[PDB]
């Protein structure tokens, strides 16, 4: 009924960004994707070649309602931030207005004010290297894209939101307890994301009456998951064997939580980490 | 269709039990009230004389679908647990089948298996007495009636519940952080309840595919809350000034979260303490 | 000079009570044993016949400074709490002043005020029964003897303790995370104990300038531990393979931390759960 | 007895680095300071002009034993990392071998292997700006100097340590609960430090048998504390009024904890956050 959500960080339909997009369509929210420049063109190709038709079907006679699809790179806050190499690059040269600020500006100009923000991107150049052999550049690159991205997104997008808006992002338990293969300081990144959620909760709550929470999802065989080193195959088999609920976790599991988290229905919740993981986090010794 | 919920711990319309009842009605769920015999007769007259008429009111013209209302005492697991005095006591003499087991059976015989369970009750003889000054009897009292009852409610009610059912209870932050005024061992009962929710999610999740969670509610001006001597006004005045969301917290705010948690929509959440308190728990220092 | 410590919960030399006793001796602290009457006479013979001779041995030639050894039952707060059967029971008939209050007074009359208190005891009638299958009696039993005793030990022992004294107890991670095998409501008692340590730090810190903390010990092969049916071998084999510190965890490892926490050296620590388990709690997935 | 500790991040004697250095001298550990380049020369001047004589006195006839005092900038891992501006700068031109790697190399060459590491530096260019108006550069600068510094320090210094060595760093509660004035992403930085401690604990434990923990200190009117915006004056008055223990927290309070944390006496502790804050963290509602 004139609800519009922006989802940062889709590349295909095997991630949580898709799951979140499915479920929100059930509540008749219009969807706008933010797609990372280097995969935008291919994503666009697949969409037009119908690769995703099936994944867009919902309930009885309802389709997913994609208002727009835009290039978006969470590396850059303004135009002033893009370096000579990136600008010059084959992926980027063909596109424009993909910075955090340019995307707020562009959405707002095309469609007016929105009321739903989702952060659903992570990126860590050295993810495959354990924390101890992670370099300074790789650590900060991880923090920049995976965590600072959240603050920037909030900082530009509050302007174009209505009061009583909601914002989520996705996190992982590795921030609280040691996950051996989750390297490159994605642990570190997730650590800070959760803490920033509490801090943003305070500022966004008192100064605009906008809520923010994060969802701590169990494992899901996504594009990004397979970039780690298998690891994600072990995480899935372990989860389905030792979690208090022995069923397959689905992107739409997280999706529905996000939708309730994004609705008036959770008015009294903010600054929280909510686990959507079939209860895995509560276990100590595997039985 | 056929979503029946048993709510244990209703005494009036000023409580969280009522907020839950209301919000659950909006979803077209059938409700069954479980009412402590010390207040059961006075609840019935009040109701029959339509004194809750204005509080049964939902949305535009819609009323509350209360299926049945049953005397219920969370102290007694089965008919044999009942001591001679209580069976003979003025307010118990006239009443039948009010133990945890008889209530479970009666619900089954009368209505068949259900799919939702709310634990919404607490008791402590020595609530006015700070923990150090609490006698062994008072402690155990508080533990028995506020913490053990949930365990039992589970034991007897899994029998009459469908797989994929959901169970919630209510807790208070004092379990995690020091709150002067919350005595009797209540903080002890709360800690117990929150840890017991984890262990039960393991059992119920693996053994029956049933979910259990708890809601750490913020302050509400209920009958029970004024029994603390007032502590509650202070705690409300405090939440309304320092929380991120500076807005009155309503029984229905908790209600609608209970609705979510109790529905399929929370499929992948189990064993959790969900905070519904406008974010106060995340604060450290005031301003 | 004049550092006297009362240790509640000693039955043999295979326990944490003994590790604490040993390490405290190295600091030249005077020890007073509090021994459950069901094992008091058998402890005395064993001791007198010098069967603990090799376990009383510290460093190069130094022995254990055991000042006195007293029958003690954490079930009874005062002489009036004692039921006729127990007073008449074979193992209690011969013994005097073994309640929490008489023990406090006797210690004071015999030795004056002390400055250190160890709570090192636990009990649960139904430990073999998983939580869901625990009867109301067993639950309350476990809560009474493992959680309430600490509260009381405080109530009666603050009277005979100097300002700047310190009090510790022992807990187990199962309060925070699900550990199958830990039944009887023990996990409930542990959660209770950890929250009760916070509330008591408030009271004791403001009102008497006395410190209280708890140690979440890792697995140890003690008398009590084999009573769980074995659960303990599994848990040791597990800790030794997956913990960060792959090295046997010894009663004295906990002992020396108890020493630290009990000394002035921990002046600014109160209300905390300190983990001493080679770091196992921080793990999520095995390898 | 041939124990050597390295303390990164002293500038004067009002910080925790001094407190840690005092206490470790009581146990006859030789001390080596790491001093940030821009204050090295002045620090050195004061030392020689005797400004610190009084602050170096310990117990009866013992002085603080400062083995060496070296320039150290946690911004730079190797020689290859220092830029043309810094190299050219007035502070830096007069000094040499101040990178994390060069300091390990230099200590090791002069004095052989050490067994004690302390991390005791924080730095946030935008600390005075709340999280939401913190820029990308300021956020990452905070993370680089305050958190990544820990990993690098461990990464170079393991080489020059003995097995069974210990490492600490200092953190603040703001990582767990909202502290309004603690801006520029020092919250974020502290968040990640605590999470990295658990992760390093795992690698350093399994691969070298070296422990690591962090201490969460209450407020102390230090040089750096006064750089924030007062804020530290409020934090101190609040602490001494509402903490369970109403006494002044001293750098030597933290010091003694560090010393026990750094000794064989805590062999079974790793990967932990330990609160040294007079119990402040346990409170919810101020009484
Ligand atoms: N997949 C899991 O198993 C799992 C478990 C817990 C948490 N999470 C979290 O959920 C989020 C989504 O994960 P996913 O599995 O859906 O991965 P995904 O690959 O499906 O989605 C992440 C997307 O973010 C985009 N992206 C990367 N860098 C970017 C940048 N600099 N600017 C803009 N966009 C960028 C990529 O195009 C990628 O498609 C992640 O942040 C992850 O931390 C995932
Ligand atoms: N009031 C708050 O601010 C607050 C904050 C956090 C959590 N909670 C939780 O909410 C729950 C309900 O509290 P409330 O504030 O709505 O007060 P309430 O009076 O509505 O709830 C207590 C109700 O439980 C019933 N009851 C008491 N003992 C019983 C027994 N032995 N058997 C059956 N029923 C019994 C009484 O009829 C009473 O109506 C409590 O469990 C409390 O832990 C309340
Ligand atoms: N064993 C472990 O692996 C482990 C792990 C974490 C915590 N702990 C804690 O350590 C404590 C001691 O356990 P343990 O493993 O040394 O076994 P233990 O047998 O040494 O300790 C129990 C002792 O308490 C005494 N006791 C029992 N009931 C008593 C009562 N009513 N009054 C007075 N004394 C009584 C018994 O004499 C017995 O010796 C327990 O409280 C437990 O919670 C143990
Ligand atoms: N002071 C408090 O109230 C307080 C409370 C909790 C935690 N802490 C933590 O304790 C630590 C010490 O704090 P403090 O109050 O002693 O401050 P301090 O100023 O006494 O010590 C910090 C020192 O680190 C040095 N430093 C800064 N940037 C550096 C760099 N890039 N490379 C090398 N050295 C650098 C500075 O010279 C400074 O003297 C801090 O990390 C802080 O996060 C402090
Ligand atoms: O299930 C575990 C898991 C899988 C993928 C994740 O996202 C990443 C994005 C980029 C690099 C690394 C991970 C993640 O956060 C957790
Ligand atoms: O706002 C705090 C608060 C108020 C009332 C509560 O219910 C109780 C019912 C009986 C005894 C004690 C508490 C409670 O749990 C928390
Ligand atoms: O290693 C785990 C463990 C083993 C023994 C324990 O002591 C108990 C004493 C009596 C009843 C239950 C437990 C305990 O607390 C934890
Ligand atoms: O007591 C609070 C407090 C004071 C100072 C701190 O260190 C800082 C170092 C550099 C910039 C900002 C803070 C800190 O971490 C916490």
């Amino acid at each position: 009924n004139e609800d519009i959500c922006f989802i940062a960080g889709i590349g295909d339909t095997n991630g949580y960004g898709w799951g979140i997009a499915k479920e929100l369509s059930k509540r008749n929210v219009k969807i706008i994707f933010g797609i990372w420049p280097p995969v935008y063109n291919i994503f666009m190709k697949n969409y037009k070649n119908g690769k995703f038709d099936n994944d867009m079907i919902i309930d009885k006679d309802k389709k997913m309602n994609i208002l727009d699809m835009l290039p978006f790179d969470a590396s850059f806050d303004t135009a002033n931030d893009i370096d000579e190499e990136t600008k010059n690059n084959k992926r980027y040269n063909m596109l424009q207005n993909y910075t955090i600020e340019d995307v707020a500006n562009l959405i707002h100009q095309k469609y007016g004010k929105i009321n739903m923000l989702v952060h659903s991107l992570a990126n860590a150049k050295e993810v495959q290297k354990d924390l101890l052999n992670t370099s300074r550049k790789g650590y900060l690159d991880a923090l920049s894209k995976s965590s600072y991205s959240l603050i920037s997104l909030c900082k530009y997008f509050v302007n174009i939101m209505k009061p009583q808006s909601s914002i989520i992002s996705l996190t992982y338990h590795a921030s609280q307890k040691v996950v051996p293969g989750y390297g490159g300081g994605m642990s570190s990144a997730k650590a800070a994301l959760e803490s920033d959620t509490r801090v943003l909760a305070y500022h966004l709550g008192r100064n605009y009456n906008i809520r923010i929470n994060t969802i701590s999802a169990g494992p899901l065989k996504s594009r990004a998951a397979t970039a780690i080193n298998t690891f994600i195959d072990y995480a899935i088999e372990y989860s389905e064997k030792y979690a208090p609920l022995r069923q397959k976790l689905l992107s739409t599991d997280i999706g529905s939580v996000a939708s309730f988290l994004l609705s008036r229905e959770s008015r009294a919740i903010t600054g929280q980490t909510i686990y959507v993981d079939n209860g895995l986090n509560i276990m100590f010794l595997p039985d």
